[PDB]
């Protein structure tokens, strides 16, 4: 089997992407944030504290003839950005782009943190990291991909995120019309439960390529590109007036600037992030200080190839017995 679904930016900055997902019988369609950096499929629901729901579409398990309470199961997750959610668990039928999994753990939120409430466009998350990170207790549950894998034509999914435009998540096949040149594959460590890999280096603008190993995660659920302080300083040094602002929470730059591109290495191949992709706009409405899309990972403990990097590529998440990651230009 295969599936194919369009993913759409939630706003004009590409802060995140939402993909429609059918849950239950009859189908209830929710717009979920597909997140290769976590492993829980959780939704706003009829059980979510009412004051914490503000415009989201909710899943109502009592209206699904295929929903079953997973007795005794609870979940609770905290994300790298400080947000969180928790609740109980149903199993139900879940379909993405024509691909159906029966008995998928659908984690129903009883509580969500303010950042989730405040984002009316995201109805929940669909985790696509390794199932070892799933938070359901006392019986850990499998991701949608993990459940679908054996049925797929090929044990893969691909992310093709757009810049200020829709893109595609495919399951079970590689669309050879969606990229240019060849796909370069690179090794993955699953030891921390992430799609963790090692970039071979970087360049800033038209500058020379620096060969250096940068370990990090391919994370569709993180907006920005978080890299070591040395690398990030070298980038922003090429933008007149750019500076790190402790009050704002990262590098900012004059909105009048033209940003240089940023290149990252995948083996001997190179992915070029255009300068425009690194502009996240005014820090507050009307400001002439703009927020940068490349930021230091120093406070985080891990480097993160988030949407800024991934949307410059066609990315293959290869879930074969030994997982790997593939990147192509597009
Ligand atoms: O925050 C999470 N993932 C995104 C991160 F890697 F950037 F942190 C998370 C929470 C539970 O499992 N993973």
């Amino acid at each position: 089997s295969t599936g194919s679904a369009t993913t759409t930016p939630i706003d004009s900055l590409d802060d995140a992407y939402i993909t429609p997902v059918q849950i239950g019988t009859p189908a209830q369609t929710l717009n979920l944030d597909f997140d290769t950096g976590s492993s829980d499929l959780w939704v706003f629901s009829s059980e979510t504290t009412a004051s914490e729901v503000d415009g989201q579409t909710i899943y109502t398990p009592s209206k699904s003839t295929t929903a079953k309470l997973l007795s005794g199961a609870t979940w609770s997750i905290s994300y790298g950005d400080g947000s969180s959610s928790s609740g109980d668990v149903y199993t139900d039928t879940v379909s993405v782009g024509g691909l159906t999994v029966t008995g998928q753990a659908v984690e129903s939120a009883k509580k969500v943190s303010s950042s989730f409430t405040e984002d009316s466009t995201i109805d929940g998350l669909l985790g696509l990291a390794f199932s070892t990170l799933n938070t359901v207790s006392p019986t850990q549950q499998k991701t949608f991909f993990d459940n679908a894998k054996a049925s797929l034509d090929s044990p893969v999914f691909t992310a093709d995120l757009g810049y200020h435009a829709p893109g595609t998540y495919n399951f079970g096949f590689i669309d050879t019309t969606a990229y240019t040149g060849s796909i370069t594959y690179t090794a993955v460590s699953t030891k921390q439960g992430f799609w963790e890999w090692t970039s071979t280096g970087y360049a800033v603008g038209s500058g020379t390529f620096k060969s250096t190993s940068i370990d990090g995660i391919a994370d569709t659920g993180t907006t920005l590109l978080y890299l070591p302080a040395t690398v990030v300083s070298a980038y922003w040094a090429q933008v007149s007036g750019a500076k790190s602002s402790s009050s704002v929470g990262g590098y900012v730059f004059p909105c009048s600037a033209t940003l240089p591109s940023f290149t990252f290495g995948v083996g001997s191949a190179r992915i070029v992030i255009p300068g425009d992709y690194i502009d996240f706009g005014p820090i507050s409405t009307g400001s002439s200080s703009c927020f940068g899309g490349i930021q230091s990972s120093a406070g985080i403990g891990i480097n993160i190839f988030g949407d800024v990097a991934l949307k410059a590529a066609f990315v293959v998440f290869n879930g074969a017995t030994t997982p790997t990651l593939g990147f192509a230009s597009k």
